[PDB]
């Protein structure tokens, strides 16, 4: 069992991405928390929004209905900081890397061997 | 500690995944939530829908009982913005990106190389 | 900024899985929402499912308990056709078109190529 | 149109993901739906878990607080049952398998190749 | 049809995938649902925090409304039980084997040899 599971893991590209989802998952989960409790209780003490219609549906029951617009907006707000969270947290970091050259990546160094073979056949030519 | 944890994210093919999943989540998220307040009520200020039958489940209760056409309606609608959205936000750019042929990848590279490499392997002969 | 997200989406792997994501997420969803609205409800006019026994929580309440098997069941059904859509929809044709050859990738023509090296390298010896 | 989004699905090592994500968001969904409707209950009628102590939140509201035990044990019985799921549903087969040597895929059918040519490349020295 | 889902799944670079995104999900569902019963509850007792003002909303009801900061918190440290969870558990081992090198993949393999070429490409001359 502890083989199926090490043995599994070594062929673990698997485990790569469990974690890229499990941070992923959490992550978001994280800023759309922060948007509802601090957030959605700015949109609402003002919402002049919901606006709405009346409705009583000769199908299921009879009363009003309506449009909440703050929540739309409260999560285009949420989507945002989501944005620049991610933005300026990760791409600010990993572009300049990729930029300054100090990243790593199986596929690039690959290539720089099929380029340095390149090099070299070429060479005995 | 701090070597452990930037060692294994420049390793992170898994940071291009947590990132991809971040936003594909915060993304799909955030188009239900506008299917969900513009239009659910659109939908339900009609909602000559949701019909039903008599319902007294002898085992948990009994009362009345409703099949609700209108989500059902309006979560496929969500569903069609999503695919309008995805495709014609990222679908008209990317595959018009690889046609003209501006975005990258390491297999591509990686093609071009060996590709080379065939051809002068064949020129020494 | 725009240059920023825009390379880094040139770039995007990310791009391909990202959007994956958003399309798998989004389509168990509008199963599951059909499974509930149409489902359910007839799962329940019948429900003779949910057993019980008596709950009263030396440690929380005390009054009452169930086993709802209508749910479990609601789900398994909501779990088959989502088998019976995805390998329908999508199985039929990408092993039908695999079968016919005529879906192409960066893997397959790189071992064509590596195929083509071997037997160059093969004749020069 | 048509022609775009048919060439990016031909194109879909995308839509072998998306494929990915919908099955694996539809299982495990299925597995947390058993285990709340047939587990979950049964945790309950015994529960003399659910702790607590007084809470009148000076700030919110006042009346009482409590620590569920059950659902924190209903949970990670939901996981248990996850886990020798995938393992055993998907884990047995798929490591038999690439022991056994018949999943194949395009990294390894390279290799394959990469090693012949090491050989060969070395043949000749 | 035994013969399509199985030969999509030798195929299944899909199946390495879709059994990551289980195991992310269930994983993070279970960090946060002990966080939940666990600690939420502990933060509560305390809570000086859901703070708050006046909401009426003219287009929607009115009579209060508040920011409830305790949420905040619960989520942000349900995220470090997170990080450390998966870092921990995850990481120590895996960069460790990648370090000890014990860990194997398809991608290493091939660079292993890339290398080996390169180097007898080069003792040709
Ligand atoms: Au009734
Ligand atoms: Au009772
Ligand atoms: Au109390």
């Amino acid at each position: 069992m502890l083989k199926g599971f090490k043995e599994f893991l070594a062929r673990g590209n698997i485990v790569d991405l469990a974690v890229a989802v499990v941070i992923g998952t959490a992550f978001t989960a994280l800023v759309t928390k922060f948007t509802d409790s601090i957030i959605t209780p700015l949109i609402n003490r003002i919402g002049v929004n919901a606006q709405s219609d009346v409705g009583i549906l000769r199908i299921g029951i009879g009363g009003g209905q309506t449009i909440d617009l703050n929540v739309l907006l409260s999560a285009a707000i949420n989507f945002f900081l989501i944005a620049f969270a991610v933005y300026f947290l990760v791409v600010l970091p990993y572009n300049t890397l990729r930029k300054k050259g100090e990243v790593e990546q199986p596929g690039d160094t690959q290539v720089v061997l099929l380029t340095e073979i390149r090099d070299l056949l070429a060479q005995t030519n």
